[PDB]
This record gives structure tokens, sequence and C-alpha cells, in this order.
């Protein structure tokens, strides 16, 4: 996947008007866009054929899919007949939780990208302790996509080195919760941003900004 | 607690609003409480908790499975509230401030939280599993009075209930299509969910009589 600035801009705006004008007014700097339930839980699944027709851009619909298979099925099918081209999905549930979202994904023609460690503080509790294994887990069931956490670099550095060079890491917390653009991008292919950008004054300055403080990456 | 009808929550997960309709009104006698998931939701809209509102005197439990940062959980449960859901499901595996940000907004905006511990497919014996007990203690420690548990796993759904307490709301999901057994499961849930059992029969109403029939004395 090749995502401009290796910048994904996060569109969690609950209003239709707020995102897609803030979402035009960085246009010129991203291609990829993070659409998740905040959005899609206020406007419907119609935004996303929204964003495509306006934008052109590839939407990663972030659903932390997390159910059992069988309803995994159906929500991956639900999202991507709406158009997402990529799906997150948590790794917590299990393989076979997984194996039901790479199955639609292969089928209709899109991308899983499997959530590891997340980045929160409540991330220490239950799903840091099992972070390895989960990308394990993803490398044994052929996963090329990750989502690992800028809030803590030497953690975002062991998924590196689990998953190989050849697999794609992106990653959340850059910004508002802590994580610095450039020290993230050591690790992820690219980093995902969403209050710093669009919460600013300045969107566009704030994407500028970003961009100008990894220019050399 | 709420007053769930004969101990029968129906997850309602057909795809199309037209078949989600028919089959919802058809079992209207005998389930006043509805579990409404994402593949619903995904295919016809939050708009779709109105119509069932609507159109049967239903309580709507969003089966959202919330499993995000604090800051995104408090979004998704005030917009779910916000489109007329009574409670929410929200899994405690991301950690206790990802389940108080869901609490936080249940206790401004007067819903309710059920909490989700161990679930009831095989691969949630991976991860899930080895941390459900201390997810469910968690719960009890942020005040939660609402859980599921699974109901493919009798020892564990009793677990669980011992955790939790006799006071705790407990409904299980996994009965039927699953495996789970209706009376068995009953005896530590207050109640059970029943999807593909009851939407996917010649006659749903008559499924869910018959599961009725069978834990009639309970
Ligand atoms: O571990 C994770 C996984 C995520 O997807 N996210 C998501 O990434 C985004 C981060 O946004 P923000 O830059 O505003 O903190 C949110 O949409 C959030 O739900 C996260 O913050 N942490
Ligand atoms: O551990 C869990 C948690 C759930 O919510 N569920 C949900 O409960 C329902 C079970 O439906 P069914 O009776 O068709 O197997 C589904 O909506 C599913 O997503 C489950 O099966 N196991």
């Amino acid at each position: 996947m090749d995502v401009m600035n290796r910048l994904i801009l996060a569109m969690d705006l609950m209003n239709r008007d707020d995102a897609l004008r803030v979402t035009g007014e960085v246009r010129e700097y991203i291609d990829t866009v993070k659409i998740g339930y905040p959005l899609v839980l206020s406007e419907g699944m119609d935004i996303i054929a929204e964003f495509r027709k306006r934008f052109g851009c590839r939407i990663i619909a972030d659903f932390k899919v997390a159910d059992i298979p069988e309803t995994n099925e159906k929500i991956c099918r639900a999202t991507f007949k709406a158009g997402a081209d990529a799906i997150i999905v948590h790794g917590f549930p299990g393989a076979d939780s997984v194996r039901a979202c790479l199955n639609v994904a292969e089928e209709m023609g899109r991308e899983v990208f499997l959530l590891t460690e997340m980045s929160h503080p409540g991330a220490e509790m239950f799903i840091q302790g099992a972070a390895d294994e989960i990308a394990r887990m993803g490398v044994d069931l052929g996963v090329k996509n990750y989502v690992g956490p800028s809030t803590r670099p030497e953690r975002l550095s062991r998924l590196r080195e689990i998953i190989g060079q050849d697999s794609f890491l992106i990653s959340p917390g850059v910004g508002a919760q802590g994580g610095d653009p450039g020290e993230t991008l050591r690790f992820a292919d690219a980093i995902i941003v969403g209050r710093s950008i669009y919460l600013a004054d300045n969107p566009a300055a704030a994407a500028a900004g970003i961009i100008e403080s990894i220019k050399d990456l």
C-alpha cells in the first residue's frame, strides 16, 4: 500500500459537513483516510462512497472487528460493500475470528489490518502481554498488514521485528496521545494522525507541519 | 435489572431490513428484548434502532463490542445512545480506562453498559479465556452491573457468575447454533441470547416458542 507522505488521516469528526470540509482542506497532503465508528455511526456507511467520490482517497475502515467468526464475516461483507479498501481487525479474539475476515477480504479484493497492541494506557492490562503472540499468529495466518502503538516505540519496534520488513505497519497515537511522528516512522510504514490535525485551528497547516518534520523520511 | 420477557433475547443478525423486521415481528409475542449488532446496523444504518422501537415494543441492546481507546469509545457510546439504544456491549480486554469511558457516557446519558468477559467461540481460548476472570473482577471493581458470558462453556459461565455475584445481570450467547443448551445456560445466566436457531428457522415463532417451552419451569 502506497500511502502519500506516510500520513493517514484519522477522520473521527462526527459531522458530515465538518468531516468533508476538513478532509478537503488537507487533501493535497494525503490520499489515505481512516474512517471509524464515530463518523460511520453518526452519518451512515454511505459516507465511505462520498469520500471516494470527492477525494478518490483509499479508505481504511477502522472497525476493530472483535466478534465470533460468523459475525465477523457479516461485518466485513457489509463494510466492503460500502466501498472500504481495508478493515482493521482485533487479534485478541483469536485465529478463527481473524481468518473469517481474511476470507471475505480475499473474496472482495480487500486487505485486513491486524491490530496487535493498542496505544492507550489500558492496553497494558491484557493486550500488551498477548501482543507478541498475536503478531506471531498474524504471521502464521499470512497477515501482511498490522497496527501497532506509536506511544510505545520499543513495542512498535518489537512488532516490526516479528512481522519482518516486508509486512506493512501503520501506527496511531501520534500527536494527541504523545507519539512522535519521526520516531514512529523508524518502525512503521505510515503514521495515523487524528486530533492533531482535525482539531487544529488550521488543519492544513497542522498536516503541513507534521510532514515538514518528517520530510527527510 | 431489565425485565427480559421469557429470559430470551433475540440476536437479530439478518442483514436485510425487510427480513429483519419480518422475523422480529413474528416473535414479538415471545421476546421484548432485541440485540442489534453491526451485521444489521452496517447494512441498514443506525436508524434501524428507531424503526424497531417504532414497530415493536422492544428494548434494544446495541452489540457493538466496543473495543477502542477511551476517547473513541466515548464517541461510539454517545452516537449509539443518541440513536435510541437502551444499552451497549463493551469489550473488557482493552482495559479499565476503555471500559470506564463507556460507563461515564452511559451514566451521563442514562443508559447501560454490558461488559463482555469471555467469548463463546473456539478462538476465545487463545487469549480471552486466560484474562476473563480478571476482566470480570475489573468490571466488578468499576461498578459494572451487566455482563456477557459464554453458554458454550458452562464451567466458565459458572465461574463468571460467581465473580460478579447473584445481584449482577448476566446474559449469554452461544445457545443453539453454537451448541449451548437453553436450560443449562439459565442455571447461571439471567437470560439467553439466541440468533440463528430462531431467525433461520422456517417458522421463527415456533422456534422461539419451542425454546421457551423447554425452559418453562425456569
Ligand atoms: O491502538 C490504537 C488503535 C487505533 O486504531 N487507534 C485509533 O487511531 C486514532 C487516533 O487518533 P488521535 O490522533 O486523535 O489520537 C483514533 O481513530 C483511534 O480510534 C488508537 O488511537 N489506538
Ligand atoms: O461470545 C460471544 C459474544 C456475542 O455477543 N455473540 C453474539 O451473539 C449472537 C449469537 O448468535 P447465534 O445464536 O446465531 O450463534 C451473535 O450476534 C454474536 O455476534 C456470540 O455469539 N458470542
